[PDB]
């Protein structure tokens, strides 16, 4: 499966997606990183590790569905399979989700459902549970919502701060990230025509 990693920024756990990728077994291959801003760090971390990018602007565009047109048209251009975003800072219009329904997946720094939004590791602190963790889901028009492919639970430890605690939510998404993205790249989990997650037996062998 040919993948593409939409990003804004730094582009957290991209390495280890790519790193992954390079693996004997791999299902996937990541083909381009596009970005909405210019010059940040993902960029330069995609083209050191020899992939292509694309920069979009989405003030060159006249409204979000425009802006989100243009993204799906280097996709297309680039026969991608598979999005996943990496700290993506552009909230994606009700037709780009559609089309790309079951094929987008992304990350959070908890246990969804809980500490939604942003400063998840903030919040867990400030709430006081012992555990908390990550969550990779395929992408839905709201932000947080989406089906569940994989968590992993990540203890809180005491003292921690929002460093070191996120620090180790971390170490945990760099594990998880690249582990959903191979299953849904080698279809072994795919998204159920009646919205749920299907585990999926092969008939390749
Ligand atoms: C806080 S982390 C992220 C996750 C969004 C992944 C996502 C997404 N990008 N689009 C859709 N439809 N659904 C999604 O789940 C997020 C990203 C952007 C926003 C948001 O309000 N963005 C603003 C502008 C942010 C900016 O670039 O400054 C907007 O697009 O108008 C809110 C949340």
């Amino acid at each position: 499966a040919r993948v593409a990693v939409l990003i804004s920024g730094t582009g957290s756990n991209l390495q280890a997606l790519i790193d992954s990728t390079r693996e004997p077994n791999s299902s996937a291959q990541i083909d381009i990183v596009i970005s909405n801003k210019a010059a940040v760090a993902g960029l330069d971390k995609a083209e050191r590790a020899g992939i292509p990018t694309r920069v979009i602007n989405h003030k060159l565009y006249k409204n979000r569905v425009e802006f989100d047109s243009a993204i799906d048209l280097v996709l297309e251009e680039f026969s991608i399979d598979i999005v996943c975003l990496a700290g993506f800072m552009r909230i994606l219009s009700g037709p780009f989700v559609q089309k790309w329904n079951g094929k987008m997946l992304n990350i959070h720094p908890s246990l969804l459902p809980s500490f939604k939004g942003s400063n998840a590791h903030e919040q867990a602190l400030e709430t006081g549970v012992t555990v908390t963790g990550c969550t990779v889901h395929f992408v839905a028009e709201d932000v947080d919502a989406g089906q569940i492919i994989l968590q992993e639970a990540v203890p809180v430890k005491r003292g921690d701060t929002v460093a070191t605690l996120s620090e180790r939510v971390k170490l945990a998404e760099h594990k998880i990230f690249p582990a959903a993205l191979q299953l849904v790249a080698s279809g072994t989990v795919q998204l159920g025509e009646n919205g749920k997650i299907c585990w999926v037996k092969e008939e390749h062998h």
